């Protein structure tokens, strides 16, 4: 409901961008004095079509309903007269994404497990509100302080229909395939369990400290190869169906790797839910925090 008046918005730097969206940091100063609040502003590119324009409206609506300690804070909207859509004004998360953060900050296993737990809390919340995320990756997890993590982007989030257990996707070129379960790649259906597979990939990223050479696209493309034309996805699907998985990250405990493998069961019904993961991670965290 909060309206941001464009006249007090001053652009500081870009925070990120995608094919149809862009996030920039702004100081919102209705005085030009020392009370200026830092905000993250997501805008939809003016050249986006009706599909993305309606998806944007839906994305804005999704963030307005969402309220949880491990979900980025919705702040308000304002008129993007330049793009004739609204702008999503959210809180500014200071330390960035774990993808930006982890390669430069040697973080302990215990803090990593705490992040993992917090991601599950935020996700079990999203799923209780009958929404699937569809883009759960370390790049979408913002670090507030060394003990507070938040899911900070919902560009692909969708409402799970009333009499349904999954959503029909209709796959595109922007689809994060290396974070996707077999049922997503193959049957074009995204379940609540499909987000759990993606969490297993995010957990692998956390345990590799988001090292680019150890990344899911890097490791999967090494296994599939690159002379494989129009068949990266088919070859990814079949390696997953043969039981092939991302390797065990160096210094990752065997029990935690087992948990990652359990999130990556080929059979979606065999995967734990996020509500199931919370007591398990709470307990594995305490264990390594000692
Ligand atoms: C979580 C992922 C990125 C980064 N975002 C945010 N980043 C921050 N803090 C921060 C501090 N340094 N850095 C680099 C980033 N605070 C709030 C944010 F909302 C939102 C976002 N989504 C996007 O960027 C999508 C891709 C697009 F459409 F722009």
């Amino acid at each position: 409901p909060t309206v941001f008046h464009k006249r007090y918005l001053k652009k500081i730097r870009d925070l990120g961008e995608g094919h149809f969206g862009k996030v920039s940091l702004y100081c919102y100063d209705p005085t030009n004095d020392g009370t200026g609040e830092m905000v993250a502003v997501k805008a939809l590119k003016a050249d986006a079509g009706p599909q993305h324009r309606s998806g944007w409206k839906q994305e804005i609506d999704i963030l307005r309903t969402l309220y949880h300690e491990h979900i980025i804070k919705y702040k308000g909207c304002c008129e993007d007269a330049g793009a004739a859509s609204l702008q999503l004004v959210m809180e500014y998360v200071p330390l960035g994404s774990l993808r930006d953060y982890l390669p430069r900050h040697s973080i302990g296993l215990a803090q990593l497990l705490l992040f993992a737990q917090q991601i599950c809390e935020g996700m079990a919340y999203l799923h209780s509100q009958h929404y699937i995320h569809r883009d759960l990756a370390a790049r979408n997890v913002l670090l507030d302080n060394d003990r507070l993590v938040k899911i900070g982007d919902f560009g692909l989030a969708k409402a799970v229909p009333e009499g349904h257990e999954y959503y029909r996707v209709r796959e595109d070129g922007d689809s994060p395939v290396f974070w996707y379960a077999p049922e997503c790649l193959k049957e074009y259906k995204f379940y609540y369990a499909s987000d759990v597979w993606s969490f297993g990939v995010t957990l692998y990223e956390l345990l590799t400290h988001c090292d680019s050479s150890q990344s899911p696209p890097t490791k999967f493309l090494e296994l599939i190869g690159i002379a494989q034309g129009q068949m990266t996805v088919l070859r990814l699907t079949e390696l997953l169906e043969r039981g092939e998985r991302l390797p065990r990250p160096d210094k990752c405990p065997a029990e935690v790797y087992h948990l990652m493998k359990n999130c990556w069961e080929t059979e979606a019904s065999f995967r734990p839910t996020f509500e199931n993961l919370i007591p398990i991670l709470k307990t594995v965290h305490e264990k390594y925090q000692g």
